[PDB]
């Protein structure tokens, strides 16, 4: 864990975007820094990034937690969120098997949660970095432990992306592996989307109540019928209906090596 305590005078801010654009001065390398939520809850974070080695999963490169201010160092992706990214593209180059790719990329990313026993709970375009060449990383600064069989219940009053989230969370304050899924169909119906907000004009208060009458969104334009079928594989009501991330993406890269 020492080997990733850096000092804080190795880094300079050069952007703020807490988060700012960096300079590792050493390697004349740009990163991303977040400084100080609660000091503890943020110290753990940091450790649990330490454990996560992925390549569509976002590398820590160091941390500062000996004195305040703390750092988090972390790899810089050029071209930020992927929901902006999405909406500002050209989409002839950006096109459908790009999109496919990036599903692949981001499933990619959770099977490897799903093995090592950690969940995401903010699953969402905005919260994926896209670099060069679409390569896409999922940002993995709110990971939890959760042994994937068993279940996270969130404190009494936490509010939620509704849109984002399953039906277990809205009512029971609940969250699994399970609930990560039905984030990825709402995020690959972003990405099919070019980045369009999900159950466009329905009011937040009504999304439950539709969701249990089994409303779920249209395909959307272009999008692929088998693509469509995993996403609505994903917004299952029972969370053991829906399937695991490790189906997910063998299903993804079957479609991109076709
Ligand atoms: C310390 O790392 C983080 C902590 C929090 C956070 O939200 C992200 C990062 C993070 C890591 N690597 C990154 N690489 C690039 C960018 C980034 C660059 N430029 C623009 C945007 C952007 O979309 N907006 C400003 C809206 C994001 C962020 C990051």
């Amino acid at each position: 864990y020492d080997k990733w305590e850096m000092e804080r005078t190795d880094i300079t801010m050069k952007h703020k975007l807490e988060v700012y654009e960096g300079v590792w001065k050493k390697y004349s390398l740009t990163v991303a820094v977040k400084t100080l939520m609660e000091v503890e809850e943020f110290l753990k974070e940091a450790a649990v990034m330490k454990e996560i080695k992925h390549p569509n999963l976002v590398q820590l490169l160091g941390v500062c937690t000996r004195e305040p201010p703390f750092y988090i160092i972390t790899e810089f992706m050029t071209y930020g969120n992927l929901l902006d990214y999405l909406r500002e593209c050209n989409r002839q180059e950006v096109n459908a098997v790009v999109l496919l790719y990036m599903a692949t990329q981001i499933s990619s990313a959770m099977e490897y949660l799903e093995k090592k026993n950690f969940i995401h709970r903010d699953l969402a375009a905005r919260n994926c970095l896209v670099g060069e060449n679409h390569l896409v990383k999922v940002a993995d600064f709110g990971l939890s432990r959760l042994m994937t069989g068993d279940t996270y219940t969130a404190h009494a009053g936490a509010k939620f992306p509704i849109k984002w989230t399953a039906p277990e969370s809205l009512a029971y304050n609940k969250f699994s592996i399970k609930s990560d899924v039905w984030a990825f169909g709402v995020l690959l119906w972003e990405i099919a989307t070019y980045g369009m907000s999900p159950y466009p004009g329905i009011d937040l208060s009504q999304v439950y109540e539709l969701l249990e009458k089994d409303y779920r969104m249209e395909r959307p334009e272009g999008c692929p019928e088998k693509v469509y079928e995993l996403m609505r594989a994903c917004w299952q009501w029972n969370p053991s209906d829906r399937p695991s991330f490790a189906e997910i993406h063998q299903a993804f890269e079957t479609m991109f090596q076709e």
